[PDB]
Parts: C-alpha cells; sequence; structure tokens
C-alpha cells in the first residue's frame, strides 16, 4: 500500500506515534517519506546480509525474522513479512520499541540525514488531525 502524507499521518496518529518519546508527528511522516516513499511493500538488503522492510524500513538484523539473516536477532518477535502489510500496525509497533532502545530516531538513517533539524512540521501541513 502506497499511503498519502495526510492518510499516514492520521494512521500514525490514531496508533500513538505523535510525540511517541518526544518525537512530532512530523518527524514520523518524514521518516516513513525518505525510508520508503510511503510504501508498505519496501525491501531494501544491507551489506551484511540483514534486511530492511516496510514503511519505517525496519532491519532483520534487530528486529524481525526473514528466515535469512543467520545469528540476528526478532526483538520485535514477529515475521518480517508483518512490516509489509496494508496494515501499519505491526511497523509503528515495532517502530516504538525501536525509539525507546536509547539512539531514538536516529536509527533511521533517513530521519539522521534528512529530517533531524528541519521544519517536520511542514510534513503534517493542511492534514486534517
Ligand atoms: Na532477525
Ligand atoms: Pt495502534
Amino acid at each position: 500500500k502506497v499511503f498519502g502524507r495526510c492518510e499516514l499521518a492520521a494512521a500514525m496518529k490514531r496508533h500513538g506515534l505523535d510525540n511517541y518519546r518526544g518525537y512530532s508527528l512530523g518527524n514520523w511522516v518524514c521518516a516513513a517519506k525518505f525510508e520508503s516513499n510511503f510504501n508498505t511493500q519496501a525491501t531494501n538488503r544491507n551489506t551484511d546480509g540483514s534486511t530492511d522492510y516496510g514503511i519505517l524500513q525496519i532491519n532483520s538484523r534487530w528486529w524481525c525474522n526473514d528466515g535469512r539473516t543467520p545469528g540476528s536477532r526478532n526483538l520485535c518477535n514477529i515475521p518480517c513479512s508483518a512490516l509489509l502489510s496494508s496494515d501499519i500496525t505491526a511497523s509503528v509497533n515495532c517502530a516504538k520499541k525501536i525509539v525507546s532502545d536509547g539512539n531514538g530516531m536516529n536509527a533511521w538513517v533517513a530521519w539522521r540525514n534528512r529530517c533531524k533539524g528541519t521544519d517536520v512540521q511542514a510534513w503534517i501541513r493542511g492534514c486534517r488531525l
């Protein structure tokens, strides 16, 4: 599913990401734009053999089981395919564990490099939230 910007903002808000660990909703919408282009089906292979999955590009190295990342962890206790659903619940629930783990949104390379320190409130402008 490719979300619209305000459509994703509404879903992320409903699932409790606005101000989650102090990150405003615009931070999460910006992170999903640059991680996945708002596409729940996005997948990208990492150099270490792991893969990033879904609208927030969650890594099989630590967070999910994809059956091809040997020696890895599954800290969200899910198959990585759960992170590709049109329903973002599994991605949002897993993102909450990631952002809680001590590095905050720096875990998302695209957030660090393209969102951090920018006018992230622009990402929710015009939306009826
Ligand atoms: Na894993
Ligand atoms: Pt939820």
